[PDB]
């Protein structure tokens, strides 16, 4: 654990986003920063078209994060660490309470 599956389109955004496969490693092994969902109609999620209503896991930091889903281990989105003014998904909750 955890996973981690990263889908073609994710992988595609790496090196534009400024992620290598290693900076995602040590980011989430650095664990859990926030908590979000990966919420995706059965159409979005290609090639098994069964939908996700899972509990997500965000690791990083504002900015410079990664978002996990805790049932299939697949990251669904990762900031842009490479814009200063990337914003930030408004709907994760960071830290506890």
């Amino acid at each position: 654990i955890p996973g981690l599956k990263i889908d073609q389109k994710i992988r595609g955004q790496m090196p534009e986003r400024g992620w290598t496969e290693d900076d995602i490693k040590n980011t989430v092994s650095n664990g859990a920063t926030g908590t979000s969902f990966d919420k995706r109609s059965p159409k979005k999620t290609p090639p098994d078209y069964l939908g996700r209503n899972d509990p997500a896991t965000v690791y990083g930091s504002p900015g410079k994060y990664v978002v996990v889903n805790d049932r299939t281990g697949e990251v669904t989105q990762i900031s842009d660490k490479t814009d200063p003014g990337w914003v930030d998904d408004s709907r994760i909750q960071w830290g506890n309470k």
